[PDB]
């Protein structure tokens, strides 16, 4: 769970 958030997070801007 924690891992998921941490690995995803830097790509949050991408759809933008």
């Amino acid at each position: 769970f924690a891992a998921a958030a941490g690995l995803x997070a830097p790509q949050x801007p991408a759809p933008f």
